[PDB]
């Protein structure tokens, strides 16, 4: 067969997987991956058929239901989403190379056709919000609006949900939490607020700011409730204190958070649409918000009627031709992000009047793994790891900041480090032992050998790690002075990770006002359209601290569903 529908109707009707009447049910496909599940089973099922020691495209670390046609198309052959990140032996039938090639929302102008027809039509739906991006913004703003007693609609041009807030890590930061309380730890919304502007270099709006340390204890109770594990509190760069927040044990505060919020729409019955891009916002004659057109990846362009309208589509670090322009230092390196993080949204937000700003601070975090391609969390270092050099010796703070992180490894031998660390610092983060299932942390009884392995001095290697110990015990790095100590390397055996800097975060984008309200470029409110999330700018000025950005989606979204709804 030459592709999967072939394949079936061999033995099977067309009705097997299609509706009586043929048309596809929605653009979710819902009711087509339904007849896929009733003869193969459920995602769980299918993955006991496909396991392999250490990975399997049936059961990965994607929260909520991915569906099946995700990945298998019926007419025609179709990419492995995993690829986009990993390069796993796969043998899926009927595939094709991953490639994204997503036109810009500029050159959608060449459906000025098609577009037309849909907006001269009744609108498909006619409800009081829609928001935009099933990350985390857009999950807790639909939640919170529907809470209100709003009517949403939620879009994802993906297949699949929670953008780049699934692959969160090191946590989310808050300040004064019962949870701190209860691991001993004295913190304020005040200190929260001075480690963040002093991080961004003063350049961060300080009312946008404010917001962020006063809600976040609001927020984290939030997500408690709706029945999230942010327990565990741990140190990230930058920090005065222990303040990120995370599942009990160390594991990535992402995927259980986007499965929380998804499990939480499911209950409310939210109508979330999957394949469904925002193309363009609509505006009545007096500049409010009217609608937004969309572009469904099987049933065409359509519009929906409504009162406000929500952006919350994310950044644009996964688009290295934006990324150098405003930073040519970056062009040509790799970026730990989703595939379709790329500024699309940010497009949306400017065609309908929104002025963005500080456009040029592009975080870039020091420590990708150059072995698998994706992000080692800055817990790792926060937890007690150290970074060394080909030579085999410290050579910077480890919790300084991300910018000096990555200045300074670049500035090594080779322009790449390693982090090493030892059972004590393993045990203490959960997450850690994914690094070790993805074949990324190579490991040895002794530095010695350790360093044999991966050229690394041997010898300086080991007297490295012990004057490091010595000055943990004594409490003081009089090297470079890393004000936070944890624990010594001397527990069982040794691991090390090859690690070198990638496109991260952007912290630019729409500019917002304290109720999440677009404004244009004379500070000027646009009624009813929001921001929330990475697509905004103003939060995080120059560089943004680890934690600060799973803090920042909670907070702004669950706030602009509420003001949506109040809205209208
Ligand atoms: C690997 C990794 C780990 C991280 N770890 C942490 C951490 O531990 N702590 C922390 O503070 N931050 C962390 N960050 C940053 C944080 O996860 C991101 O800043 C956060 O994902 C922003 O969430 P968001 O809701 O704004 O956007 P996202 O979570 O990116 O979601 C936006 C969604 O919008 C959809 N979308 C975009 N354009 C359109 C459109 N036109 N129509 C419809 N849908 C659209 C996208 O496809 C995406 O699904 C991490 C980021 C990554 C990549
Ligand atoms: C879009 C929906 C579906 C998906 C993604 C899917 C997935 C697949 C895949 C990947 C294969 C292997 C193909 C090959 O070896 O070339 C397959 C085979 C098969 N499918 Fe499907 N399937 C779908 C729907 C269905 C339905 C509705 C039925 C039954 C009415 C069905 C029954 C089977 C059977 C019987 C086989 C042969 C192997 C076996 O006996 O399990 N499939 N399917
Ligand atoms: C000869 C039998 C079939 C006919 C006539 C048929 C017809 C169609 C048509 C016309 C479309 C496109 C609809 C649109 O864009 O509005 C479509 C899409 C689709 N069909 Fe079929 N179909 C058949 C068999 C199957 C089978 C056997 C499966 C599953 C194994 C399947 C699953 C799907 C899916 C998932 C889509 C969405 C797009 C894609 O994955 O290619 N169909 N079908
Ligand atoms: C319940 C949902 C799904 C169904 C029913 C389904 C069905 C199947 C089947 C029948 C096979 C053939 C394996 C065999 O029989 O040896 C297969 C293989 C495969 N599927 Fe799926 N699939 C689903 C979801 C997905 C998703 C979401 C992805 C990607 C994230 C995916 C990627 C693949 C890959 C890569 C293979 C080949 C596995 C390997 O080489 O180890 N599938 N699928
Ligand atoms: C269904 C699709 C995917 C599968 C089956 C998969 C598989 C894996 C596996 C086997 C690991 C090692 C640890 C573990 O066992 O969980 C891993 C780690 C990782 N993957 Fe994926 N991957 C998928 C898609 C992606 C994509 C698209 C990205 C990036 C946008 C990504 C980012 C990462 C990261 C950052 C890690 C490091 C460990 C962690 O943060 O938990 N993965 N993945
Ligand atoms: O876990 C990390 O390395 C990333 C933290 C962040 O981007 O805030
Ligand atoms: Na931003």
């Amino acid at each position: 067969a030459d592709n999967l529908a072939e394949f079936h109707v061999q033995n099977q009707e067309c009705d097997s997987c299609h509706t009586p009447d043929g048309e596809l049910s929605n653009d979710s496909l819902t009711y087509e991956n339904t007849q896929c599940v009733s003869c193969h089973g459920t995602l769980a099922e299918v993955a006991e058929t496909t396991k392999h020691e250490h990975y399997n495209a049936h059961a990965s670390h994607f929260p909520g239901e991915v569906a099946c046609t995700s990945c298998h198309s019926a007419h025609e052959k179709s990419m492995v989403y995993c690829d986009s990140c990993h390069s796993f032996d796969f043998n899926m039938p009927y595939a094709k190379k991953w490639l994204r090639d997503e036109p810009t929302i500029a050159e959608l102008a060449k459906d000025k056709s098609e577009r037309q027809a849909a907006l001269a039509s009744a609108p498909h739906d006619t409800v009081d919000v829609v928001v935009v991006g099933s990350g985390g913004a857009g999950f807790s703003a639909a939640i919170s609006a529907t809470d209100s007693g709003a009517k949403v609609i939620l879009i994802e041009k993906e297949p699949v949900i929670g953008g780049n807030a699934k692959l969160a890590a090191g946590g989310m930061n808050a300040a004064w939490t019962d949870q701190q309380k209860a691991k001993k730890i004295t913190d304020s919304p005040e200190l929260m607020f001075e480690d963040t502007m002093k991080g961004g270099q003063n350049i961060n709006d300080p009312a946008l700011v404010k917001v962020l340390s006063s809600h976040s204890k609001d927020s984290v109770d939030w997500m408690t409730a709706m029945g999230a594990d942010l327990t565990d509190v741990g140190m990230m760069g930058g920090a005065s204190v222990n303040r990120a927040h995370r599942p009990t044990g160390g594991a990535g505060v992402g995927a259980h958070v986007v499965q929380v919020l998804y499990d939480n729409a499911v209950k409310r019955n939210i109508d979330l649409r999957m394949n469904t891009r925002g193309i363009e916002v609509l505006k009545d004659d007096k500049g409010t918000v009217k609608g937004i057109l969309v572009k469904g990846m099987y049933k065409g362009y359509y519009w929906v009627k409504a009162d406000a309208v929500i952006l919350a589509t994310g950044g644009f670090a996964k688009n290295n031709e934006r990324v150098a322009k405003l930073d040519p230092s970056l062009k040509g390196f790799i970026s730990t992000n989703q595939p379709g993080a790329v500024g699309d949204g940010l497009d949306v937000a400017e065609n309908a009047g929104g002025a963005l700003k500080d456009m040029q601070y592009i975080f870039a975090h020091p420590t990708l793994s150059v072995k698998g391609g994706v992000m080692v969390t800055e817990a790792v270092r926060g937890n007690g790891a150290i970074l060394v050099n080909r030579e085999g010796k410290r050579f910077v703070n480890e919790i300084t900041t991300a910018d000096k992180a990555s200045a300074a490894i670049l500035a090594q031998t080779g322009k790449s480090a390693y982090l090493i660390f030892d059972d004590s610092v393993r045990k203490s983060l959960s997450k850690i032992d994914k690094y070790i299932g993805l074949g990324v942390a190579p490991t040895a009884d002794s530095l010695v050998k350790l360093g044999k392995m991966e050229g690394i001095d041997g010898k300086a290697l080991t007297e490295t790690v012990a004057r490091y110990n010595s000055l943990v015990s004594s409490g003081k790095d009089t090297d470079f002075e890393r004000p936070n100590l944890p624990r010594a390397l001397n527990e069982g055996n040794y691991y090390a990770i090859e690690v070198t800097p990638g496109v991260h975060h952007t912290m630019g984008g729409v500019m917002i006002d304290t109720k999440a309200e677009v404004m244009n470029a004379k500070k000027q409110v646009i009624p009813g359209l929001y921001g929330a999330g990475e697509v905004t700018g103003g939060v995080h000025g120059a560089n943004r601290l680890g934690g600060n950005a799973i803090s920042d989606i909670i907070t702004f979204g669950r706030l602009a569903g509420e003001e949506a709804a109040k809205y209208s």
